[PDB]
């Protein structure tokens, strides 16, 4: 199932970076996450926390800075389903992160931390990961 | 087979993603994807992505004022006759990242300004499934 899955980004990511995450949402999944982290330590700051919640039918976006979570943003409905595969694109621009789900633009999350702080991508939770690619 | 045209109303910026899904015909010679700066014939091409299956090469190039540039070539041909493909053209601040399949294939540094791009054009021997701008 390959979780928790970590992808190190020693030189960071620039505007024009695409994170492609594919996987299956297992039959009794509660929630999973894709984190863009500043370091490898526990509780590391997070430029992006992408959190589909199957049990509450929401998709939460947040950030973590100086150990404190920001204010949650929510996307429109849950474009994931228990027992169904998915494809997510997280696209970094100069202005924020574009979340694409199932070939449809889903939500835009404005930068709160500098994009230059990102050093790691972490995928975890109730997800059976197909692949994580970083272009 | 008139080329497919898709206008870019707000141009493209670092973070624009062009997903081109399609199928190569069994008798295909070559097809191309152009990022053009105007809707006139002979407009500047900020990016000319040209896979060539008749000679087994993939050529990158630019064009301004009707004059081309120096060709760049990628490793082999990640395209086969009769086989489908998915291409990502990702604009960064440094250039265009071309992705074929699940791997970055080439990095074409910006020869022309990114803000001058206004039209995507797909032509040649190719069956076009979908053109998406993200």
């Amino acid at each position: 199932s390959n979780v928790p899955h970590k992808s190190s980004l020693p030189e960071g990511i620039r505007p024009g970076t695409v994170l492609r995450i594919a996987g299956l949402v297992p039959p009794n999944a509660s929630r999973f996450h894709v984190n863009l982290l500043c370091g490898e330590e526990q509780g590391s700051d997070a430029a992006l926390h992408f959190n589909p919640r199957l049990d509450t039918s929401e998709v939460v976006f947040n950030s973590k800075e100086q150990g404190s979570w920001g204010r949650e943003e929510r996307g429109p409905g849950v474009p994931f389903q228990r027992g169904q595969p998915f494809e997510v694109l997280i696209i970094a621009s100069d202005d924020g992160f574009k979340a694409v789900v199932g070939d449809a633009q889903y939500h835009h999350f404005r930068h709160r931390l500098p994009l230059a702080r990102v050093r790691l991508v972490e995928v975890g939770g109730d997800v059976q990961l197909d692949s994580v690619r970083i272009f």
